[PDB]
């Protein structure tokens, strides 16, 4: 009873994992952009403070 | 017997997905720490402009 109930949850993990990996793959693409633009903003802000 | 032939491969597909996620999971863990300190610095740099 526990096993074949778990088999329902087990395929849901496979469904979660592919979708979650694509969601992360999309947001690393964004977090590639975030890292450079925030660094550019941070330097220029210090130059203005001087 | 018919079940666990496929379920052994279905376990393999989960193991592949979790291991692939793990490679990313360590890296996003680091990129949480990198983001938190940068977010704190980026906010604090702007607060004195109030």
């Amino acid at each position: 009873q526990a096993k074949d109930e778990e088999l329902q949850r087990t395929k849901e993990r496979q469904q979660k994992a592919e979708a979650e990996l694509k969601e992360l793959e999309q947001k690393h693409t964004q977090l590639c952009e975030e890292k450079n633009l925030l660094q550019e903003k941070l330097q220029a802000e210090t130059e203005l403070y001087a």
